[PDB]
């Protein structure tokens, strides 16, 4: 609902998507951030202090900027294929646009 209009960063991330190389859900992300391998996550969620604060400690361990969609609606999911219904993504070689250090 983009009334929220912090939204489409899902717009800008999907651009990005288009070819610029990512990771989804919880596992999915741990595992390549705690490869180091990131420069964005976002956690799409109004995730739990102790979750929350785990994904912020691997995205500390890479050097990896921090974005709570956490909006309940998750409209992420656009981005990504929506069938995980919370919207855990990180974002690697961003080789499409800036949007990892525009968001920096």
């Amino acid at each position: 609902a983009p009334v929220k209009s912090q939204e489409s960063i899902n717009q800008k991330l999907a651009l990005v998507i288009k070819s610029g190389k990512y990771t989804l859900g919880y596992k999915s992300t741990v595992k390549s951030l705690r490869q180091g391998k990131s420069k964005l996550i976002i956690i799409a969620a109004n995730t739990p202090v102790l979750r929350k604060s785990e994904l912020e400690y691997y995205a500390m361990l890479s050097k990896t900027k921090v974005y709570y969609f956490q909006g309940g609606n998750n409209e992420l999911g656009t981005a990504v294929g929506k069938l995980f219904r919370v919207g855990v993504v990180s974002i690697l070689e961003a080789g499409d646009s800036d949007i990892l250090t525009t968001l920096a």
